[PDB]
Order: C-alpha cells, then sequence, then structure tokens
C-alpha cells in the first residue's frame, strides 16, 4: 500500500482506490494503475520533474529501501498478477528488485522528488508508474 499527497491531490495505484477516492475523482487511468482523488488537506510530497533513471524506492516486503536503476517510462508487457491479468501497462519504469502485491504504493524517489510508485513485480523486476508527466499535480 501507499499514496502520494501533493496539494490537494492524493495519488494511489488505481487497483487499491478506496470508495472515498472514487467519490472525490479527479483522474483515473486503468492502462497505468493510477487514480488521483482531492484531499480537504494539503499534501507536502514533491513531485519529481525530471529524466532522472537512478533514485531509491521503498519495498515494505523488506523493510528496506533500495537504491536503483530505472528505464524510461514505457508501454510494457506485464506478466499476470494476483490484481491484474497479464497485459500492457503505459508509462511503466522497470528496475532489477523485489516486489509482491503489499509493496504496490512504495515510493520511488530521486534528488528531485517523488517519481513515481511500485505497481508491478515477479520475475525479479519492479514496475513503477511514473507520475513525472503529470504536470497538473503540481496546480489549482
Ligand atoms: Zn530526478
Amino acid at each position: 500500500s501507499g499514496a502520494i499527497y501533493v496539494g490537494n491531490y492524493r495519488v494511489v495505484n488505481r487497483h487499491l482506490a478506496t470508495h472515498n477516492d472514487w467519490a472525490n475523482l479527479v483522474w483515473e487511468d486503468s492502462s497505468r494503475d493510477l487514480l488521483v482523488s482531492s484531499t480537504t488537506a494539503q499534501g507536502c510530497d514533491t513531485i519529481a520533474r525530471c529524466d532522472c533513471q537512478t533514485g531509491v524506492y521503498y519495498c515494505s516486503s523488506r523493510r528496506k529501501h533500495y537504491p536503483v536503476s530505472f528505464s524510461k517510462p514505457s508501454l510494457i508487457f506485464v506478466e499476470a498478477s494476483e490484481y491484474y491479468p497479464a497485459r500492457y501497462q503505459s508509462h511503466l519504469m522497470l528496475a532489477v528488485g523485489h516486489s509482491e502485491p503489499g509493496d504496490c504504493g512504495g515510493i520511488l524517489r530521486c534528488q528531485h522528488g517523488v517519481v513515481g510508485i511500485v505497481s508491478t513485480g515477479g520475475n525479479g523486476l519492479v514496475g513503477f508508474a511514473d507520475v513525472r508527466d503529470l504536470l497538473w499535480l503540481d496546480e489549482e
């Protein structure tokens, strides 16, 4: 589990979104596994605005933050998981590392802020849903 709290936005994995998230929906995209809902309280996370390919992610199933290199956001074929069939997922970045379903929502961060959240795992790879192209999170 996990979210990003920026401004009056909460960013979560679409497959972990709550009723309250859908009841306060701003934007959602199944192909990216993302959903954004509106918040009453201001959040303090900063979204990275950059093309970094190195950062650090939180892996809840190891209680550890791991430094990783990660790929550029792309349309990636993902094997079936407990929460999606095998499919193409868009705006996804891969690293070599551990990720199980409970790790979804863990933050990937670089020197500029939050890059994205864990979304995929298996075959020794971890996949992150990028948020750096969602420039509207920074405003309004
Ligand atoms: Zn960066």
